[PDB]
């Protein structure tokens, strides 16, 4: 049996194992989002948000010097006639894939303001949350690559991250771009 | 539950669902779809390192800004792709892709760039062989915004404020993802995380 | 058991576990991790034989001393790799690797060097063909130090003495491994051992 | 069906069978370790070791001229208020893989010295041992390789052995490097 093929020069590569321990931040900064929340005075629609304790979130379950494949930073949200609720930043580092997720809760502004205006002492639990996920598939580094080269790959993935976030938020602030999304339409241009 | 002192007398604390409207607004909102995808940051860095880190050799793009592949103005889609074609010396040209999926309030952008075997490419150059190399693997970065389930009284104007809130969470998330000194390992070939004592 | 004469009279010998403390100290001791791996002996010999023994042709290293591949200063790991890339005339460049695993008191160092088909390489040179050859196989050498289970009263200072004791056993082991005249076969393609009568 | 491939020149090699009988030492020298044991006066921590009979270990189960795939050299350890105990060097030669292992026992110095100081005539059996393994994977010699070339491969593996042992013991004697190992840390440098 004679078979046909399409050839290029080379050999299937030798991949390096994902045995490289990585740096883990001793705290998570959330300055951008919380300054914007201060901007809108923690309210939009009938979503009302809580004021954090710190713009920088301390670690909750990360002992220093202890390898952890999953870790959480958390700070508490307080507010007038709000039940204290935690905002959470989750990092999962495993098998060459690193993933960061951010979850902030929101309350029913109608309930909160009805309580405030009526001078009722009830405290409201959160009605929902908003979440943002970010993921970096950094596995499969080739065997020849040394430590210094892997540093370069680190910064390369960093810049791809920045580009992905810009492409996600890209657009005029005049038009709808993220929430309650149904479908995308390219402008007539 | 617990007991406290109200002006009627000692009174039992109570937790009720009375007066909380959790109704949600349907994800029926058309969103802006960019006419091209700017990858300026990654490609300026790739020019910085001369498109080579260790054994990973990268292709030179057609453009720093990627044109649409299956998106047409005025046609609504839930999936859109931008693409250019990387080229290089003794490298078979290979596409780099940026995918955007917008469904049910969930927006997701993924970036996939290929690379090639520098050991093979420099073998080709050094011993003056006439062949070329095909891509050997890729790197991928995903970003996801779960913006579903806005409340019913969310004003049309306030949805823009929510838009900007989510985009700022995006920026914070990428910063937390790449945060750390460049003296130490932080992203690729990751096994686990180790935060330093001091 | 057996009977002997004690000053009380004939007395039975006895074997007891009384007064023996076998408690062990946990393997919780950080160890030094070299910032590079020196392969000087093997590569000076490879220069001696001109990187060729029979049909096995070897690559020329980048350095006699190998840099770390996934080790970063100040980050603790239980697995560390050093690597360089062998190159050669009409040879596709191929990595040589030195792996160190440190777990639960057991330290293990392994060395893997590839080789190529000299019949193919000299066919390429002789008939003026333009291609190159990929590695055909490898040789591997493993070394293992089982240093777990130190006793409880082992002083912090005395653990260094134990360190040096184990390293001297290492040297003796390699000498016993390669011991023998170079007139006669002793390592590769080994089937069995035959010690000479005289 | 058209399939793609990555080509280099050559043919999958013809390997030679592992039918090459090898030299077997008529005794095992342990001079390095036993001179060091004399240095520390056979004691460290509460490990106490025995004095050997010979620095060079005779064979126990190796008849000369008899092919053996497994053999042992052994010498007896004696000491004051110590039960005689054997230190063992084991060689396994099979299927192109040769492996040498060294096992030396140690006793409870607290028990031994309590007996000595109290002038008690008890003899102590070993509480544990330390072991070092060394292994050479020499199979797969290519068919073209002749006897003289195989000599060269012998010495090549010898030098890789030496390098592996140096890389294993490498480091300052100021810092911890082998026993009770938990994890490795590269110095700030």
């Amino acid at each position: 049996p004679v078979q046909s093929s399409r050839t290029t020069f080379g050999v299937n590569p030798d991949r390096q194992a994902n045995a490289r321990p990585v740096y883990l931040a001793p705290a998570a900064p959330m300055e951008n989002t919380y300054t914007y929340l201060g901007s809108i005075q923690f309210a939009a629609g009938r979503h009302i948000f809580g004021e954090p304790a710190s713009n920088v979130l301390p670690p909750q379950n990360i002992v220093p010097g202890v390898p952890t494949k999953h870790g959480e930073y958390v700070t508490t949200n307080t507010g007038d006639r709000l039940m204290a609720s935690s905002t959470t930043v989750t990092r999962d580092v495993s098998n060459g894939r690193t993933k960061v997720s951010i979850d902030i809760p929101y309350y029913d502004r109608n309930a909160v303001e009805t309580l405030k205006a009526s001078a009722i002492p009830g405290a409201v639990a959160p009605v929902g949350s908003f979440k943002v996920n970010v993921e970096v598939l950094g596995g499969g580094v080739l065997t020849g690559t040394d430590a210094n080269a892997q540093f370069a790959l680190d910064e390369l993935l960093s810049n791809m991250l920045m580009d992905a976030a810009r492409i996600a938020q890209d657009g005029p602030k005049n038009t709808a771009r993220l929430v309650a999304a149904s479908h995308g339409v390219m402008p007539q241009a």
